């Protein structure tokens, strides 16, 4: 049972499967597919699994695509990892989910190095 | 006083204050204060004063948080220098200011080259314990 890290960014984060290979770095391609939930109601909010491809972004790159949390957290990830995350308001929906963080697992499928 | 100079970006600075100690080189981790101003009408449109811990970033690595001149030109600074710039668009707010310079001061607040970062107080106290 492992204890969270905390970003400057205000990001909460534990690996709940710790992956393999070379961490990802800032400007790497990385896909992921992941899941949020509500932290009063418990509800899932959004899921990508079943998009037939996973998204890929650009880590460290905010594009507008995902909750801006997403492409701070993928990095140090590795291929396999899923990393749970407790999401501050100002970096998902500040507009929607103003008040509550909201918990996300994010697994990465596959990452192209810059 | 004294002309700007340009870097190749198209940044404008000047020295305000020198600074002390060893000049900023790529990848040390720099906290800072600024603020950036309009040259139309010189409003602020953003300044780092309410925050008691500067934002810190690595020099020469943007990495988005900040606009991009920023990473370039606390480059060669220094502990204590103020460096007052002129900013082209494309460094700043390329579609929300696209048709004037702005101007922006920053002071560099502390330079970690270190990782002499290591933990202090209760946690390393703690840290040493989980060794042992
Ligand atoms: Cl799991
Ligand atoms: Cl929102
Ligand atoms: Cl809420």
């Amino acid at each position: 049972d492992k204890p969270y890290v905390k970003t400057e960014s205000g990001i909460l984060y534990k690996d709940l499967i710790d992956g393999e290979g070379d961490p990802i770095e800032e400007g790497d391609i990385v896909y992921i597919h992941y899941q949020g939930k509500t932290t009063n109601d418990f509800r899932i909010i959004h899921s990508t699994f079943n998009s037939i491809i996973p998204p890929k972004i650009r880590a460290g790159q905010y594009d507008q695509k995902h909750i801006r949390a997403i492409y701070e957290i993928v990095i140090g990830m590795k291929k396999h990892t899923r990393r749970q995350c407790v999401v501050p308001p100002h970096l998902a929906y500040p507009n929607h989910f103003p008040s509550q963080p909201l918990l996300y697992e994010i697994d990465v499928v596959k990452v192209v190095k810059k």
